[PDB]
């Protein structure tokens, strides 16, 4: 083995000016970029961690004229719904929240298996501890703060590979079947989908052959470079910036579905 | 006291989660609390408000942990049990957040305040500090609701928590510590199955509502316990209505009407036998349902 | 062994009436047996005939009083556990009242003696006189069936007993000398409720049978959990039939058919997974049902 120590900040919260709070819940695990986008570099030459260290603060950058609560506490059990209620949530270990105006930390029972990160798919439960959660309900005005993930890792076993990523759609079907990070989907009345799975900036290259409608237009996305034709037969890139999880950009090309080809390296 | 003062900006508090512990046989079990009730929510306005919540070991609308180990004995104790009004809100608001238990728990609350600041409980403060609640707790071996009853000698009483403020916020929350005994073992429950055979009915699998109907055919379909309640049923010819309620407590159906059906209800009961109902004709033969407590 | 020996005519016990004792919370509770699980009645053929009955924490049909305090838990132990033949019939009557467990719990009891007069257990005797059966008992924390399962995984396997005579008479009675451990503080259970959504369906709160159906509607009503149930349920248009069944132990129903009606069954299964079915029309769509353990 080899070892780690944090610095991430993993989103932030926004106002909540509402009586319900409302959550931001982000998955924990070496390779999960909504919550490590420094270090799942490192990743793709091994298999199985640790932890030591891990907490995460609430950095606190906005005045006291602001309040309410930022609740944050982990649940090993990174994966099931939030509730939709706070007693729910406050009721699940964590602990602590506080107000918007001070500065707060948060800090996890971390255990001692040697588990395995995602070069998939599997289960949300044998590779990783449990997502993270955040909810903040208030009213008086503000862009509350920031927080990272204070930590220290373990990865054992010496490996060595991945990436995001080639998918191509064969007249009758698919094929995404090289690594994820997006998955596309399409709302008929073809107008369609093109999404993701993963979070960071990408470069993006691909796809082609009846240069429609459109392409490469964009929605819940950062930051598209695009510089392709349409095409209609043509080539195409762009690079995303994302925001959290599952942000999604589309083309526009007929009815139903057979096309040509495309591949999505992460970056 | 005396002097100086400091009434933050800002005050706040950092709760966790507890975790439970309990004992031989000697005729029970035991618990500890760890639940959070509802909240509050502003009111600028010049008159309280309140959220009047029951206490029994099983009325989820006030135990969501500790309503599922009271399937398997009927009786109980506390002995330790307060309510804190956890404070997580700046001061740059303020009012009040009344907080105080009637053994009683089940009748009006009142309309107004004196009325509310004359029942012990005591203990409202305003919304930017953290509070605390107690209430002296007896000793008799009382009963649980595989129903209905009356809301009186099965429970001691509600709660109640009311804020009158104008400056704005979304005050705090409030859990209730406690520690329980639940003698005499037995054990069952969900949501009681009864239903109507054409010519009777059928509630033979234990209670917690009588349905009777009042003629004109416009119905009944009541409570013999009290708590928060998965309802779960009945059907055939989707008449009137159904399922509707009056003296109740929040109301969940999703279902048809159905004329041949299925439908589902979510009650939170005040005293004792709450009353909803039905609409289908003229004279009894139906369909099913049960009643699980929750 | 020698000289003298007295078979009387008449030989007989007294058995009274076991009063029941239990531990801490070290994470498990107990239990000692007390149960009286079926008999046998004559057999005045050459050939044995058996009642092979299921052990498991929850299975009534060989436990109709601890079938009510596994709906709390999930796990056991067994510490003791043995079963005696009462001896209440005179000499004036004869052959052989086999009895002797086999982990495997489920299989085909043979056909033939030799087969299980090979099987441990061992041990019968006469009807005129009272013997005792003890079992090998392990220790692994193995789970009771809110379902099926898989019968082996679930429970060390199911008892049997024969008898092969012709002098006439109703032999005799056993029960189960026991010592249990329920682990894991759970609780729930009953006869759960699985409702078809014409679309869908709908298995969502605990079971024991996956109901699968086979093309060229005669269709599929299944069991992943082992022991004696309560079913209860289901309705629409009463079609085929219903509520026939076919691996499968005794089956109670008292329905109609019910081209919209209710219907009930008491099963006592066999080793894990026996099925049963209905029948109705061509392609899923129908209405619900609940199957309560037991």
């Amino acid at each position: 083995g080899i070892t780690r120590s944090g610095s991430e900040l993993i989103t932030t919260l926004k106002k909540n000016t509402d009586t319900e709070p409302k959550y931001t819940t982000a998955v924990l695990n070496p390779s999960e970029p909504g919550t490590f986008n420094q270090l799942i570099k490192e990743a793709a030459q091994y298999e199985k961690y640790r932890f030591t260290s891990l907490r995460f603060r609430y950095s606190p950058m906005s005045p006291s004229t602001t309040g309410g609560k930022v609740a944050l506490a982990f649940d090993r059990d990174a994966a099931k719904p939030p509730p939709n209620d706070l007693a729910s949530l406050y009721n699940i270990e964590g602990c602590v929240s506080s107000v918007p105006w001070t500065g707060f930390i948060l800090t996890v029972p971390t255990d001692s298996t040697d588990r395995f990160v995602a070069d998939g798919i599997s289960d949300p439960k044998l590779v990783d501890f449990g997502k993270l959660i955040m909810a903040t309900y208030g009213q008086g005005a503000a862009q509350l703060g920031e927080v990272r993930v204070e930590y220290t890792v373990q990865l054992k076993n010496r490996t060595g590979s991945t990436s995001a990523q080639i998918g191509d759609f064969a007249g009758v079907k698919d094929g995404p079947r090289l690594v994820s990070w997006s998955k596309t989907k399409g709302t008929a009345g073809w107008e369609h989908d093109c999404h993701f799975l993963g979070t960071g900036n990408f470069s993006l290259t691909l796809f082609y052959e009846k240069a429609p409608v459109s392409g490469l237009e964009n929605a819940d996305a950062s930051d598209f470079s695009v510089l392709g034709e349409a095409a209609a037969g043509s080539v195409q890139w762009a690079g995303v910036k994302v925001a959290e999880r599952g942000q999604g950009v589309k083309m526009v090309t007929t009815e139903e579905q057979p096309k040509g080809k495309w591949q999505a390296l992460r970056i």
